[PDB]
């Protein structure tokens, strides 16, 4: 593998002249108002990944923000509801072209109730994701090798999942449903930032 | 007030050359695959209402459906998540320009947890709606006077609520939030028809 | 109203040469092995009722048992699951031609979740049943007038509900589903007596 | 083990001139209106199995349906409440002569609260069923070897279970209870198809 | 009615040379280690009552304790599990000849799930007890007249209830069960004082 | 009752040269980051009240904040945990000399589980506060007379409650407990503002 | 581990002229009215056991019942609440001199919440009991060797536990509490048989 | 290791002329009024520990208590809410300079929901603490070697955790929050002793 570790921002976009980029984040917790962004992960799908450490109080990441803002590049997330919220809270730019593998899983893997990334990777690809480092100090000044390898491991497979999920969505005739869900997902994240994170806004009660 | 009761369909659209129409339905229950549409209510906001009795097995209602599919007319519902589902299930056309007073309530009446139509009308307009007839035989060949008056009372006030809620949404600066939620609402109803009625598609679990 | 009160048994069957008889019971509680049968109520639907006081330890009631065993007469209950159980446990005869207004309500009154007899009588007939005496000492040697009037009131109206429910079951094309449920109801009662009263035998868990 | 895989239908019924056939299904999920039938597996009890792939949108399987309809042949299921529902929804024929190992287990294996197929096969036969493939993509164009072997594994042992459960029902004198439950099971499945899937129709609440 | 109010203790036992005495207490709450005894009420059953105010830090009440210790007098309580605990904690004497109307109700009023004193008095005697003052400041130096009348109302009817419950226990042949329960009740109270107040010591879990 | 309504701030502190001031607030909801402070209520205990309307986006109120910052004046709240949070969030000043009647009630009224202000006022003073207006649009440009009267009602009685609670805390010897709770209360409110509003920080789980 | 297996009853009590006997039962389930007693195991504490197979419908076991009735012999159970109930229901003799290791554990092992026999034997004696056979067909005409060894394992250690628990009860000064609980235990079992198996007779609700 | 085991008290404080001491206790359970203190574990942070057995009824341990009350020495606990309560209940002295690793975890390890000592030690130091002996008979006159090694293991690592948590609290800017929580912790423990152990005193309900 190749994992390029950076401080603050990508040096340039030379490796990202592509149609879709897999994106993930790591934070200090589940509450964007309390838990700061610590890591941003990117991959072009070529089997390598970039891991960008975000400093405390960092307000800008121009190359990263260009990627997040570019409407011609689909950002692939797993449970993007969270990542979109924390990214918008941190850098002030809300992505609007997204694909979420968790929503896709809920729309296609109807034969199971386990939609976590580990189960998806195990079932669809026979790839073992190790989650031991998921609960670790992502704010450490120097990330461990195990942390760096885990962070890259979270983004290395999202392209293959998107390909398979697009096949399943086409087969079961949910393409327009999925497209509408992804179109609404950024606004669901915005509602999370504004204070309705514990509320299903569409529920009767 | 004036309540016009019809069999099958509106006679014409002479009374509905307006910018927005309030819409409600009555059914045999909460499950569209089991519980047929029995009554459709409409109002232009002029203090009169149309109550349309729908026959068993009726597949077509051209004037009503013509109104429902006119993209230049906003359809106002209370808890449109249900009504959109049953309308699309019955006539095969899903409206795509809607306003829902319950979503608006959840976005503006943040000081209460009661978002039912009775509580909203009581608080916002000091109008008392009596719900006694809500659980009644809406499939009766001849509706009683009490049933007809309840059905009209369900649609007579939605225009005034839309006006007030639009004022509140602009005042608290959540207009674009409401717009995005309303834009997504028809697909949420479609998801209900397809089999996800008990699932919040954006939740982690 | 006319209420004929008897000790032990009917004097004869002169008043019960009919197609259907409404039957109900009162007991000391919900557990047939602990709570003894105290009252049996009967009515032909002609506005009169028979109330039969059962003695402690009484094992036989030949006229009552002849009615309960007579396959040519349908026995109408409300929540017959219990009444069938207590009747079979007391007299050793399980009726097998029955109609239950609770099953019929659950199959037809799909627009509400309140299926008790008080609510059914209120909604279908505008008749007010008072339940204050439901929890009383039914084993008293002398029943009070309020007790006797309530006991008769439990059976005076089951014919009118059966007639209406039969109309609704025909209307929604659920006649065979209800008929099969009524056919199975006695074995559900036997399962209750044998010890599965707290178990839904068809559930996954 | 020989497992014969067919497309669409059996070529003939030469292997099924028997008094009882074990039947199971696999689907895309628990909701018959959304999740199509994908595989049907049968066995005569001779240690071999037939695995029939059902195509998307397939409406007919004349040989299979003739087998399912033959009243001289008892159909053995595990949790037939589901299989009967999905079979009737897909091919339009409701089997009416059935034996269910889950009902039998609940009526005889009263010393445990675990009635899943894994526990029954483990306790009664010391046979290890591996369920890893239960949650898999059963709609795949080509089934995997693991999928095929699991699907066959779900019918290979049902005859021996039926024999033992029949022994237990005779020993504990519960034969007529079980018979009435099995006679009613197809109507429970029909009720399931009609929209009462979440309701125990006999419960007080 | 006649209510004699005393400070600290009875002046003498001239009114309590009787076979059975009704006893009740009031405290500052449900936790004997935190909530001190404030009032003790007594009655000979003649329609009059004694209300004894207990002082802060009071360790002795010789005449009252003489009454509580005399094994030839049955002490009648409602929910004696609590009163025994608070009395033993306060005066160091655990009564051992008791009758509890709550246990008697649970052993006899099997036709209801409402075993409060208000409901019992309403059903068995048609006497209306008003509980508004049940939750009040019982530590006041001078009790209000409404408080005193409530306190007397708690003891005025326990003799009549004991007579009726003894009739019911004889009628349903449960006297020896009740007797064993009453003998164990003081040890249940001791278990409460020792720290097992939240544990059913006889439960499986 | 004299109620002075002001915009933005008190005109001066001529009426608040006192040793304790009753304070309460009204907002658009329970979430300080989403629901803005709308009204501040004050009372000197002289039977008059001041109601201060806070504008949207208002960042300063020098006279009010000077009063809130003054360590020689105890601020009396009911459920100050919330009021302290919203006040500190709005004006940037956290009061540090406080008394909370709800904590005091939980430390003294151990005989009840109802600690709301309405319930407290009913029990201790026999004064009926009507809360119908508690859930209303507090951000309206012009408050109704009923709203203003309710708002004054939430501060008019806190002094009298404080006097009674101080007597009870002295009587039951819990003064130092209450003092320590009040000393931590501002930090509990800060913890709420920082993101632990749903976490009991001292619980084991 | 000498294990003597008998049909119907012990031949005599020649091996049981001792002061205390360990007793445990096996049944078809938890409900004495439905599930019959299948096996009774006894031990004198000398490291050997007797396993007595009870036939369906067996009403008499004179030597065994003689042992159960001998008031000079303490019967040791684990969770005797169940065993006493099923023994009394089956043979008509209610033991009245008992020791229960579960009550003793709840009164002594206050540092844990896991009181099952496996955990007690593991912690207190470092002896491993294997519970695999607990859920098995105890009504088999011939028990397997594994069943026999498990059944003996249930009684082989109860004497040592009784010795240690008696030491702990003396040490912690809880002997009279335990004695009262053991004295009450037979009536708790009788209450289970009479129909209160789901009711805590001493609870407020 | 160098675990020194003592009866009753430390011989002197010659080894404890230090700025911070790790403290941990072992009891018979979670309820200080019932379950006595059995062991106190101390460490200077030098990799050695002192394990002090406390005798039944012992009220004094002057050298240990002198250390506990020396305000120039911070006492480090894990979940001091419990330890402080049992120490104060046993010896009558409440420490007032404390650090709690559970509060520190809840304020810093926001990326996990597991705050037990085992999980903290595993994550922060990669040290495996085995908790098998946590639930054991701590009142034995002679503790086993396994008990002694576990007891020392609970205190051997608290200094290293305090050092890391102090680094995290400074880095994340939460020192004044933690300081206020630690200042309130002794009053939370006092509240536990007084009877509010099950009440979060700051909650709305």
């Amino acid at each position: 593998t190749e994992i390029r570790v950076h401080q603050g921002d990508l040096p340039n976009l030379d490796n990202y002249r592509i149609d879709a980029v897999a994106v993930d984040t790591e934070t200090l917790g589940l509450q964007p108002h309390r838990d700061r962004l610590c890591v941003v992960q990117l991959s072009s799908g070529d089997g390598t990944a970039d891991v960008i450490q975000i400093a405390k109080g960092q307000k800008s990441a121009p190359n990263l923000v260009r990627l997040l803002s570019d409407r011609d590049i689909t950002k692939i997330f797993h449970f993007g509801r969270f990542d979109l919220a924390i990214l918008a809270h941190t850098f002030g730019v809300m992505p609007d072209v997204v694909f979420c593998t968790k929503i896709a899983s809920k729309l296609t893997r109807t034969y199971t109730d386990r939609h976590g990334l580990k189960e998806i990777c195990g079932e669809l690809l026979n790839v073992n994701i190790s989650k031991q480092q998921q609960s670790s100090d992502w704010a450490a000044e120097t990330l461990s090798r195990a942390q760096i390898e885990y962070a890259a491991s979270d983004v290395l497979y999202l392209h293959r999942l998107k390909d398979i999920f697009e096949e399943r969505l086409k087969r079961e005739e949910r393409e327009s449903v999925a497209k509408a869900c992804f179109q609404f997902l950024p606004m669901r994240a915005n509602l999370d930032l504004l204070g309705w994170s514990e509320i299903d806004i569409f529920a009767h009660s």
